[PDB]
């Protein structure tokens, strides 16, 4: 606020405790989980459970490509598992619970989202 303490805010709204998906460098396919391990500046680092930390990245604040817990059931995708784990064994909530983390909010991929329908053509349900 103008009025006040002088000092505005760079961070996006990221922190530290918060998981996420990402993807790879090595595939723009491959979706991996990932852990906030540093905030800073308009980007935030990206640690992968299980390898070191020196393999960190930062990404972009507003990505695309980064997405909050149970995202890629959401949309209908096979999300993959850290190092040593399985897609059938790894069970987010699970890990959720041990380490009584609290999947990133919603509000942090506020960016990217799907416009209302023209009000015209309404297609059925399948399931």
């Amino acid at each position: 606020g103008s009025s006040g303490s002088s000092g505005p805010y760079n961070k996006n709204g990221f922190k530290v405790g918060m998981k996420l998906e990402g993807v790879d460098p090595e595939h723009q396919s491959v979706y991996c989980v990932l852990t906030v391990a540093e905030v800073c500046g308009y980007r935030i680092k990206l640690h992968f459970d299980g390898y070191s930390d020196c393999y960190d990245f930062w990404v972009n604040a507003d990505a695309l490509d980064i997405h909050p817990v149970g995202w890629c059931e959401k949309t209908g995708h096979k999300l993959h598992p850290p190092k040593g784990y399985k897609e059938e064994e790894f069970n987010w909530q699970t890990y959720l619970k041990t380490c009584k983390a609290q999947a990133a909010p919603k509000s942090l991929f506020e960016n990217q989202n799907i416009t209302v329908i023209p009000s015209g053509f309404s297609g059925p349900s399948s399931g």
